[PDB]
């Protein structure tokens, strides 16, 4: 029968017992059963290299493609595997052929993952200005209607400057801070305005319902290794058949390229010699999650729930607040952001006006000078690793640090109490100027 | 205390299926048992403390592998980084180059180029929309070194006669199919004299032949550690001299290290170029970490690179010559004896393909003479017998031998290694002879 969740599930994983994984959403981890699968695939790869790697790779790729396509409730013809979410997003932006008039614009939000945003910057440089970008700023906690309105106005203004909004990079769950993004509304608007919806769902599969067929996005990428208990280096690349021809070359270009089972799927099977063992394990992690655990719906339910209550406890212990909007839609995933009980001094080169609510929430709190903000940032990262044997990423947003905690099926309420008491002591020592 | 002897006694150090005979190490390579344990040891550390290890020990272990591989190559440590594979590195070069605005730049390559690399040229032409073109140089094998150099000089000179500008050249160290040593020293020197970017595909390189990087001083060099350096699959070393590192604007894929054009405080640290390759998307970097362990294992246990390379190249010639003797044919070699300057050999199979009048090949007299009396296969059935030989070699004989179809002849490519010996090539001759006798009897059908 399926196992109970919580710390008893640590028996099934291979984490250091002295280390506490409060940041699963960054690199993920795999249970013992999947680690043994991974090494089994490598053993077979080294036993008979050419026979296995040439002819058993496509069989094992298809078995993982079928298992993950059925998880997403999409046709198996629309899914392939790539190294990671960065590789997949690069595969989209590097393949798009932009309009000859040079009016195309890429729309994105300032919460974009750094590597993705820097991919937009390079693509613009590589294409020699045939395409430009429009950065949409977001203030968190962000109401869902305000995000939509910020997207519609960026579309409107882009046309008023004689530009053509061509493609938008849309998050399912954003990275920093870790919040559920209203991607359903943004992709729908991309349809209405004929904008390519490039959905960065790296924080996606295994954690939240992606609603692929319902949302019908032009492209979707999601990290199996983040929240599907898949070995590191595995992202699922979703492309509907209508758009597969736009992916002219894989990344990198390999034997499957055609100069001017479908050809799109066959192209991704061999893209240079790699260890494909993470890809092969996808089918095993899905079956492991369904047989050993209660299944996808039971897993996601526990994590998002633990994320709301765990963060709320951390907020109580710290005397602050979780990051959430009025509709309670930011914490619709396994990650939650809690403000730290201090404030950073204003930066003279880029002063940030605070709303009345934000400035009210910081009085009585210790203030760090802005010149020491980066110094305090490093000190907190080092201390959490060396003295507390954990890691907590922190988003610097509007003169405040928001700690991101990741719930998991092997965590429980006591873990978020420890995180609350840990961060509390950490911030008390920051208040005493221990970072110097 | 001495280094371990070579041959089948060395198989106990590897993890090959004892029933499987690996005559094709040059395609995917393999690793000794000790290195596979290192790979899994790095995996365990990654899952024990993911964030502390993957963020802060990754650059440390990369730096140890970079220093270890730089000393083997005898290059400055700042000129080497690690990328996923050879198909990743050549792409990194061809996609970062900024082509002349006038549209006269063209890329010159030989028709023995690796298939993925050739199509990488085709796509970059398509992606960059005709502002760069390509010029393919056909090669006839066995090719004399002077003739290769001659065709390169003729294509450069010709190139300019159509108002084009030869800008970059893709140059092999050891070509894939057929597996032969290429005169890259001459071609790279000619690229400097003619001001052409030398992009050296040395995937068949490190661990097998002396790359002579400092002597060659190429513009870009790439080589697969997982092919001939006993490194786990998914590892190629990317060599760029500091003078050319600014030309690599973005890694593949683009990641946090990319700096947009249009202040600093670098201090005296790792260069931006080297830092850029440390995090280019989340991957299992365990193969990269094992580079220092593989190089050390080869030095301590096997006696070093020179002893390893010298045995494999000697076994290639003599082993290949016995396969040719058993088959009654020949090895692929020119008058200069420089093709078999590696651990791979090509031996012609004792039959000939019927001529295809779609692309009829005009053979020399030495091809007329050497095919006289041999059983001829009709050209309809060349591909049919090609696939049938592959399946039988795997299903009946439990091995794999890749074959180049070149000028109405098949050349089986064999790979020598430290765990193989003379008896293995005798088995290859016996197997290939039994295989070709059954092809003459038309068993493929």
């Amino acid at each position: 029968g399926p196992l109970p969740f919580g710390n008893s599930l640590l028996k099934e994983f291979v984490l250091d017992p002295a280390y506490r994984n409060l940041n699963h959403g960054s690199f993920g981890t795999i249970p013992s059963a999947i680690q043994q699968k991974l090494r089994s695939y490598q053993t077979a790869a080294e036993a008979r290299p050419c026979p296995f790697l040439r002819y058993q790779t496509p069989v094992l790729l298809d078995e993982s493609r079928a298992a993950v396509a059925n998880l997403l409730k999409v046709p198996v013809e629309t899914v392939v595997f790539v190294a990671n979410a960065t590789m997949g997003v690069n595969t989209v932006l590097r393949n798009i052929v932009w309009s000859a008039d040079g009016k195309d614009e890429i729309l994105y939000f300032d919460t974009i993952y750094g590597a993705c945003g820097k991919t937009i910057d390079y693509v613009i440089e590589d294409k020699r200005g045939i395409v430009s970008s429009r950065c949409i700023p977001l203030i968190y906690p962000a109401e869902d209607d305000d995000v939509v309105a910020a997207f519609r106005d960026a579309i409107k203004k882009s046309r008023e400057e004689g530009k053509r909004p061509r493609l938008a990079v849309i998050d399912v769950v954003s990275s920093m801070p870790g919040v559920r993004f209203p991607f359903e509304d943004i992709v729908k608007i991309c349809k209405e305005e004929e904008i390519i919806s490039c959905v960065d769902g790296a924080q996606g599969i295994g954690m939240v319902d992606l609603k692929i067929t319902e949302t019908d996005p032009d492209f979707l990428i999601s990290n199996c290794h983040k929240w599907l208990f898949t070995p590191r280096g595995c992202a699922v690349f979703y492309v509907p058949v209508r758009n597969q021809h736009l992916i002219r070359s894989t990344l990198p270009t390999s034997h499957g390229f055609v100069p001017q089972k479908s050809a799109f799927v066959s192209n991704f099977e061999f893209v240079g010699t790699v260890d494909n063992s993470p890809f092969f394990c996808v089918k095993d992690a899905i079956k492991w999650r369904e047989e050993v655990l209660g299944g996808e719906e039971r897993i996601m339910e526990y994590m998002t729930k633990l994320a709301r209550e765990g963060g709320q406890k951390v907020a109580e212990i710290l005397g602050t607040r979780v990051l959430e909007n009025s509709t309670g839609t930011l914490i619709r995933c396994a990650m939650v952001n809690i403000a730290l009980p201090f404030v950073v001094g204003e930066d003279p080169k880029a002063p940030v006006k605070l709303t009345e609510k934000e400035e009210k929430d910081v009085e009585g709190l210790y203030e760090i000078p802005h010149e020491e903000a980066n110094m305090a940032f490093k000190w907190m990262y080092n201390v959490l690793q060396d003295e507390f044997n954990t890691f907590v990423p922190m988003t610097f947003h509007r003169r405040r640090f928001w700690a991101r905690l990741s719930a998991q099926v092997y965590l429980e309420m006591s873990d978020f109490e420890w995180a609350g008491k840990t961060l509390k002591e950490l911030c008390e020592r920051v208040a005493k100027g221990e970072y110097k």
